[PDB]
């Protein structure tokens, strides 16, 4: 009845005199520590949002457990007269730069208004550190670069949120999920469409990939080797009651076989966030998929951990396991290396109460599934 027991949980974020959603999770291998973002906000409301907060985590290997240094705003990280939201990190492991994107919208202009009047105002963003975060450069608007063109033909958009991908093909490209409500017919309203900004010039230049013929929302990407290539795989939110996941096998150009994923329920009316990444595989596959996300079919209720030994086959998925109990909703994953216990170690940041806190738990495989052991 109790959810899993697990290696720590520990609140790293707590309502008080600003209200925080929306966690993003980063781990530095290097240095054997965790970045935790999220969108610090006047309010709950989503038109609230202003600056994002970080935290720096040191894993203690003798003890297994993480120790948080103190939260700091990244000043660096916004436009004048914009808000700040959707913090998506990515560590570029060769540069040694560390990357946040996120997105900066005029004032508290809300989402809905885009999409009412098929006019888009939403701007792409990014700051960067060479230091770990410990100091931060001067933003930078990607929006021009980036969207260009198809600006106009997006009513808004948006990125993540959550950690980003770095691919292992020869470039090291680095891969931003997200999706964009398409003016498709002149009367019917803008259907909604996962996609990736791709760049292969380790943050130079951007690219826009193709989307998943889907009505589809917020998505993340997972790269996993298979017997014969690398593939990118997308788990997208959707209001078709299940998830709808995506297979690329061009690094995040083109994604197919798009279809329901009846084995993961997504709650009415349009679902919400999930996170999904790879890991080694304990043993055919060389990695295997975890995903969280709700497990309730009305309400955001519920994280559930499901695991994918077959990646990325729809009917592989497992029944989830119970990681949290009551109110849970956005998340994000982080594969940590080896656990203290030998099994894959796992970072997990996710909502819960009511957004009232983020929670940092950090377990692992075969605390999880332990029938794989
Ligand atoms: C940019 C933005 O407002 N994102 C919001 C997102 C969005 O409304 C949905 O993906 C449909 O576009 O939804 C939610 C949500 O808890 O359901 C919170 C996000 O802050």
């Amino acid at each position: 009845m109790a959810s899993l027991p697990v290696l720590q949980k520990e609140s790293v974020f707590q309502s008080g005199a600003h209200a925080y959603r929306i966690p993003a999770l980063l781990y530095l291998p290097g240095q054997q520590s965790l970045l935790a973002f999220a969108e610090q906000r006047a309010s709950k409301k989503d038109e609230h949002a202003e600056l994002i907060v970080l935290r720096r985590g040191d894993y203690d290997a003798p003890t297994h457990q993480v120790q948080w240094q103190a939260q700091e705003v990244v000043a660096q990280a916004r436009l004048d007269g914009h808000r700040s939201m959707n913090p998506c990190p990515l560590y570029d492991a060769q540069t040694g730069t560390l990357f946040l994107f996120f997105i900066a919208i005029p004032g508290q202009v809300t989402q809905q208004q885009q999409l009412q009047t098929r006019a888009n105002v939403t701007r792409l963003c990014q700051v960067t550190s060479t230091d770990h975060g410990r100091t931060w450069s001067s933003p930078r608007d990607l929006t021009d670069a980036a969207i260009g063109p198809a600006y106009r033909e997006w009513s808004t958009f948006a990125v993540g949120p959550g950690h980003c991908l770095q691919l292992n093909d020869r470039a090291r490209s680095l891969v931003v999920p997200a999706y964009a409500y398409r003016k498709l017919h002149p009367i019917q309203r803008p259907i909604p469409s996962a996609f990736c900004f791709l760049s292969h010039d380790h943050g130079r230049t951007w690219a826009r990939g193709h989307f998943v013929a889907q009505d589809t929302l917020e998505c993340q990407v997972a790269e996993v080797e298979t017997g014969e290539q690398r593939v990118v795989t997308l788990n997208a939110r959707s209001h078709l009651r299940a998830r709808v996941q995506a297979q690329s096998t061009n690094d995040g150009l083109d994604f197919q076989e798009s279809q329901l994923v009846k084995k993961l329920v997504e709650p009415p009316p349009q679902g919400c966030q999930g996170s999904v990444i790879s890991f080694p595989s304990p043993r055919s596959p060389a990695q295997w998929l975890l995903y969280t996300h709700p497990t309730h079919s009305w309400q955001r209720a519920d994280l559930g951990a499901y695991l994918n030994p077959r990646p990325p086959a729809p009917e592989a998925w497992s029944e989830p396991v119970l990681l949290a109990k009551g109110s849970c909703a956005y998340s994000d994953l982080q594969s940590m290396g080896t656990g203290p216990d030998g099994s894959p170690l796992f970072g997990c940041l996710y909502e819960a109460n009511d957004y009232e806190e983020i929670v940092f738990l950090m377990f692992t495989l075969k605390q999880a599934f332990p029938a794989e052991y």
